[PDB]
């Protein structure tokens, strides 16, 4: 590159890794020193551009040329924006004489973007521990049974004139003939949660576990909540919690770790007793009466039969927030033993919440939660259910610390990989449509909550993502080199790990098969070598993401991971047969003559013309770190 009218795009670079901001997170009185690379000698200026929420405008920062990378090939272009509480969006203006660039969260434009720029947030902390950790989502009924005197059996209980129905461990999901798929217990519980932790967090080396609903409910899945206070008996009682959640904190067996509950706060159940349908309680619900001490926590339409629901389910009325300070907002959170109080103190201190159908809860409440939750442990998760852009509940720092990620890692790997949707319809991605989908949904989000997502393969609500890929194991093996390589959490589904199949609810929550738990079974072997992997390399969990190789005809995807210490090429095929690629490290600036170690396999490789030459199988991928 030269001084000679135009900017060359291929060269330039910016995100907020370590390489490029020195404060992704700054405080008010934290200064923010941005840096962005472009060819050797390839500009004539540069300048910041920032609006600044605090006065409403646009200011210009002009640059000044920092250094060369260890290369040779780029320079780094530095400026500062001041410190301030505001928030505050850039963006970035790339002159080369008569040519000029734009550049922000969504890369090059030669016209100046109104959108996808980049954030600061001054003050807003997503937990460190999630941005680093790995997570693991168990469905606990159906998880490990680590104790038969708690099993639900069947005809224990009826619910809405159904008896419940208790099935063999490994048996089909589905209700025998005359009994309800909701009310069918294979007895997984709290205590076999506790026996697996050597399983989850050193056979695998997950140091973070998100449960689906613990509380007591009828149901098999828990979402219709009738006491938030009291495990359900089928899964333990309290005492079982809190020693679990010991064991899940203890350094002694494994790394340390952290618990998420499942907080399902838009709606109860319908047998709970504020509402009380099944007159299940001596107490007056809301269905029961009218002049209920509770009727006002939900919102009848035509009293007592059309109500507010969780999408029309009769079976979760949709909770009455009121107005700041109302009965509802005490008891989910403001009072000193509210819900989301009492599971985050001791002897509790959970360590997070996932919120339920969070979207059809107002962003004033999910403020004053924010509060509510973090005044207890500042380092407590809060993470939204949300399917499509989650950017209301994140982009400002006052609600979510992230979301369930469907829309930006679910559905992309998906599409790409299997050529399914999450719900197994048809839907393919190109790959360079793949990495403009992932380009884009990460853009939506400040990075401390990119790297804050909860990215999962598969979950309850979807299928299972072996069926998707139709048996193929090497199909989840691409799916979790990525998943482990990746912006965002890598959260495993329990049973995605060795392959588990399963098509839609209920067929996406059968039993675990602990005949599968072990590295014999080829998936949980390469699952354990990625968290292995992910865990020694800061830049796989905070570095910059820099797309390398977007090719369709050999359905060959690239990308580098890198920080001020490593540098990390991931090369991954999405095709059936093998190809042999050159992989473009000196764009992440690994000098000629180092040496690379594909991490998956141990074979070393040496950098020659800035290119690193990589056989990899095909629905398989090679980590090329130094
Ligand atoms: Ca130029
Ligand atoms: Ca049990
Ligand atoms: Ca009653």
């Amino acid at each position: 590159a030269a001084n000679d009218n135009n900017v060359e795009w291929n060269g330039l670079f910016h995100d907020q890794g370590p390489l490029f901001d020195n404060a992704p997170e700054p405080t008010s009185t934290q200064s923010v020193t941005l840096k962005l690379r472009t060819f050797k000698g390839d500009i004539t200026s540069a300048n910041i551009k920032y609006w600044d929420t605090a006065d409403n405008a646009f200011h210009w920062v002009p640059m000044v040329w920092d250094s060369n990378d260890p290369t040779g090939t780029f320079d780094y272009w530095k400026g500062t924006i001041p410190a301030s509480p505001s928030i505050k969006y850039y963006r970035f203006q790339i002159n080369d004489g008569t040519s000029t660039a734009w550049y922000n969260g969504n890369g090059p434009s030669s016209t100046e973007p109104n959108a996808d720029d980049f954030y600061i947030i001054p003050n807003f902390k997503t937990p460190d521990w999630l941005k680093n950790g790995v997570m693991y989502q168990i469905f606990p009924d159906r998880f490990y049974n680590g104790d038969s005197s708690n099993d639900v059996q069947t005809g224990s209980y009826t619910y809405n004139g159904t008896p419940t129905e208790k099935k063999a461990w490994g048996s089909s999901v589905y209700a025998d003939p005359g009994y309800d798929n909701s009310l069918v217990f294979f007895g997984g519980d709290l205590a076999g949660i506790d026996q697996k932790l050597g399983y989850i967090k050193k056979t695998l080396g997950a140091n973070i576990l998100y449960l689906n609903p613990i509380f007591k409910a009828p149901t098999n899945h828990k979402y219709d909540t009738q006491d938030y206070m009291a495990v359900d008996p089928a899964f333990g009682d309290n005492s079982t919690l809190q020693t679990l959640i010991n064991d899940i904190h203890s350094t002694a067996n494994g790394p340390k770790g952290y618990l998420i509950l499942d907080g399902v706060f838009n709606h109860t159940g319908d047998s709970h007793p504020w509402f009380d349908k099944y007159n299940n309680f001596s107490s007056q619900g809301a269905y029961e009466s009218q002049s209920s001490p509770w009727y006002n926590y939900y919102t009848f339409y035509t009293w007592p039969d059309s109500y507010a629901s969780f999408l029309g389910f009769n079976s979760l009325p949709k909770l009455n927030y009121g107005n700041s300070g109302s009965a509802v907002r005490g008891v989910i959170y403001n009072n000193s033993n509210s819900v989301a109080k009492t599971y985050l103190n001791p002897p509790y201190s959970v360590d997070g919440w996932r919120l339920d159908a969070a979207q059809y809860v107002d962003h004033q409440i999910w403020s004053e939660f924010r509060n509510a939750v973090k005044g207890v442990n500042s380092n407590a998760a809060i993470i939204g259910e949300y399917w499509g852009n989650a950017n209301p509940w994140t982009a400002q720092g006052n609600q979510w610390d992230a979301a369930t990620n469907f829309d930006g890692f679910t559905q992309p790997v998906s599409e790409w990989i299997t050529g399914k949707d999450y719900q197994n319809n048809s839907a393919s991605i190109s790959t360079t449509q793949f990495d403009s989908w992932l380009r884009g949904t990460r853009a939506n989000y400040p990075t401390n909550v990119q790297q804050s997502m909860m990215n999962f393969l598969s979950n309850h609500d979807i299928t299972r993502f072996a069926t998707r890929s139709g048996g193929d194991l090497w199909k989840t093996y691409l799916a979790l080199i990525f998943q482990m390589t990746y912006v965002g959490t890598p959260t495993i589904y329990y049973g995605d790990e060795y392959g588990m199949q399963g098509g839609a609810d209920p067929d996406n929550r059968r039993s675990f098969d602990w005949s599968q738990a072990t590295p014999s079974n080829s998936a949980v072997a390469l699952t354990q070598k990625l968290i292995t992997i992910r865990n020694q390399y800061p830049a796989l969990r905070t570095g910059s993401f820099m797309t390398l190789i977007t090719d369709d005809t050999n359905k060959i995807y690239s990308y580098g991971r890198f920080d001020n210490v490593n540098r990390i090429a991931v090369v991954l095929n999405n095709d059936s047969v093998s190809h042999t690629v050159n992989v473009p490290v000196w764009q992440l600036s690994m000098p000629n003559g180092s040496t690379v170690t594909d991490k998956i396999t141990g074979h070393s490789y040496t950098v020659q013309n800035g290119m690193v030459t990589v056989a990899v199988d095909g629905h398989y991928g090679a980590v090329l770190a130094q």
